[PDB]
């Protein structure tokens, strides 16, 4: 009980599309954040992170439940 | 390429509140699933799989998006 840092320090500046997005991740404030964060991995094997705070990310997002959902 | 399982085989027949989750994890078919499943951890540090066929799992999932959101 020191130091923790958030699970994303940093987010994605570059709006895609949920075709390149495989699984989704979502952590709520934890002892580690006192926030929101949607974590998000890509099929090539890759993890990144996204800010709620952008409305292209709510979208693509909104994609990917619709899509899984579908399915 | 031989044979390869769904990431969620079974489901939790109990519902609860989104109190108990910390994290949410979604996958979408994948080479091992043709179909979507919910995953979720709990903050006891444990990992269990919901069904989307329910509708007290569309319930609890749900508050934990606008309780993550909202925060």
């Amino acid at each position: 009980a020191k130091e923790l840092r958030c699970q994303c320090i940093k987010t994605y500046s570059k709006p895609f599309h949920p075709k390149f997005i495989k699984e989704l991740r979502v952590i709520e404030s934890g002892p580690h954040c006192a926030n929101t964060e949607i974590i998000v991995k890509l099929s090539d094997g890759r993890e990144l992170c996204l800010d709620p705070k952008e409305n292209w990310v709510q979208r693509v997002v909104e994609k990917f439940l619709k899509r899984a959902e579908n399915s």
